[PDB]
Order: C-alpha cells, then sequence, then structure tokens
C-alpha cells in the first residue's frame, strides 16, 4: 500500500505512475512510502 505525506505528494505520485514507473521509484521521487500493511500512519495520511 502507498501512503503519502501531503496531497501534493499524492498528486505527483499518481502522475509518476501514469507511464508505469515502479512504485519504489515514485516513492523516492515524491516522499510517499510503500508499506506491507494497509493502514497508513498519521504523518502519511494522504
Amino acid at each position: 500500500t502507498t501512503c503519502c505525506p501531503s496531497i501534493v505528494a499524492r498528486s505527483n505520485f499518481n502522475v509518476c505512475r501514469l507511464p508505469g514507473t515502479p512504485e519504489a521509484i515514485c516513492a523516492t521521487y515524491t516522499g510517499c512510502i510503500i508499506i506491507p500493511g494497509a493502514t497508513c500512519p498519521g504523518d502519511y495520511a494522504n
């Protein structure tokens, strides 16, 4: 599951993913994170 730190970061992440870029590269590009569970923490609420 992906968790983003702000709405801007999530919007940038979704654009990064349009061409098919792996989530891990979009994560470091935007500040979003990938976790194995489904419950994002409060500081990555977007």
